[PDB]
């Protein structure tokens, strides 16, 4: 019994994290195998921010310009490309600590771990969700540019996130691993703001299953509904769009529980209405929207 | 910007997790050094049990490997099985044991493999809101300063209402708990006081005041309200511990007791703090320092 929000053991991760240092900026980079992935903005000057161009500001790098510090000792840089937003520095040792390791995307709605490091050194381990309107709400300072976001699913790591930069509201953009970022966000200082986030719907019924599970059936109702008819409604609450995927998806929690997703987005409807009345579900007074399907299965089975 | 319940790295104590397996009974282990420690409960008069166990009952699989317990022992509630092997990924470690309203990371952990990581506290009844299936015995909670991990946890047993129970790594549990199937409960739960004042700050610093008002008060009448609510009393100790934030953030910790005292008769109206709508009691001064600083391990 209960239900927290649970990261994955960050250990396999620690063992990749490097610091990397070119000229006046310092921050971290992944270290898998003979390569050191990092965002490219650590090429970047002061007056080459607004509007930098990245490909001419790497041809005029050395490999001996870049400063990669694995613990107390430096890497030798035999090399560098560039991948997208993200910069790959080969390395003249390979990582002894390299775990076995996938590099994907995410969709929004998913979830995964983020280990915040600063100077190459981890600080801590917290659990995210990508949000609808592609950032993600971390807690990051400066220097965490290169802390990454993974899942840990059986022995294999899957790095989903790297961290990129802070929008003006405090939340945080970045890419996957192939350096394609999440969302319609640049790296670069111009004006970007995060579109109008919304609740993953699909999670915080994923939340309830597991709040039944867990013994709480207060907000439980007699009441159906059809999938259109929730979704007029959800639309309303700034809730995404629940589809027949997500239905589909939350299936094994249903059968689990014996009630229908419909009857599920029911009490939904009834708890985005009344509020909660001075009640909580799974000790939280907000509908909690950054655990999926898949994560309340994991945590409540196994 | 952002605020996260967030653990330590837990990679220094994955190093020590172990499986530990007895007759029917499969819990994990901590491996540090040659000694493996666990609940004894994987074996009541557990005197009197633990004589007829000999070494090689006790089971010790670490990764794929199987260490061979070369001798065993108990101290209070838990079990150390001497090990013929020194663990290499032992780090620099200390035992301690915290005291309520202290936070730890927990390394939550299914037949010697670590599953999660969430951070959690000490609740001034002594029990801790886990997340735990069957299985998850001898899973460690702990705190890292510098380079030394102090293991201050080890989990024994689930209570009726799903809240946890466990041992400081001597043995000794927290609260006036048993390792015996019988009835227990929890004691009714208050609200851990410099905590919540803490995660205020923590608000402040990231651009969340509307809950700040003008006012202060005594440490006495806000005592007095505090009781009221369920709420552990704040010491001269608390206030001192809150120092650093109130010079940080401009506002005197009476000053923010007096934003907690409203918020306690009035509610949030609607309103939340750092997305919560409650007021959150698992950060402790040093734990929000740490994070709007960005301490490394
Ligand atoms: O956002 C960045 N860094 C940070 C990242 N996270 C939390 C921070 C908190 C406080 C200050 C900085 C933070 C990075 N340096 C600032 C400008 C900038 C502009 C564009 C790009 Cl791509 C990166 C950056
Ligand atoms: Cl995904």
């Amino acid at each position: 019994s209960g239900f927290r929000k649970m990261a994955f053991p960050s250990g396999k991760v620690e063992g990749c994290m490097v610091q990397v240092t070119c000229g006046t900026t310092t921050l971290n980079g992944l270290w898998l195998d003979d390569v050191v992935y990092c965002p490219r903005h650590v090429i970047c000057t002061s007056e080459d921010m607004l509007n930098p161009n990245y490909e001419d500001l790497l041809i005029r790098k050395s490999n001996h310009n870049f400063l990669v510090q694995a613990g107390n000792v430096q890497l030798r840089v035999i090399g560098h490309s560039m991948q997208n937003c993200v910069l790959k520095l080969k390395v003249d040792t390979a990582n002894p600590k390299t775990p076995k390791y996938k590099f994907v995307r995410i969709q929004p709605g998913q979830t995964f771990s983020v280990l915040a490091c600063y100077n190459g050194s981890p600080s801590g381990v917290y659990q995210c969700a990508m949000r609808p309107n592609f950032t993600i709400k971390g807690s990051f300072l400066n220097g965490s540019c290169g802390s990454v976001g993974f899942n840990i699913d059986y022995d294999c790591v899957s790095f989903c996130y790297m961290h990129h930069m802070e929008l003006p509201t405090g939340v945080h953009a970045g890419t996957d691993l192939e350096g394609n970022f999440y969302g319609p966000f640049v790296d670069r200082q111009t004006a970007q703001a995060a579109g109008t986030d919304t609740t993953i719907t699909v999670n915080v019924l994923a939340w309830l299953y597991a709040a039944v599970i867990n013994g709480d059936r207060w907000f439980l109702n007699r009441f159906t509904t059809t999938l259109n008819d929730f979704n007029l409604v959800a639309m309303k609450y700034n809730y995404e769009p629940l589809t027949q995927d997500h239905v589909d998806i939350l299936g094994p929690l249903s059968a689990q529980t014996g009630i229908a997703v419909l009857d599920m987005c029911a009490s939904l409807k009834e708890l985005l209405q009344n509020g909660m009345n001075g009640r909580t579900i799974l000790g939280s007074a907000l509908l909690e929207d950054e655990f999926t399907p898949f994560d309340v299965v994991r945590q409540c089975s196994g």
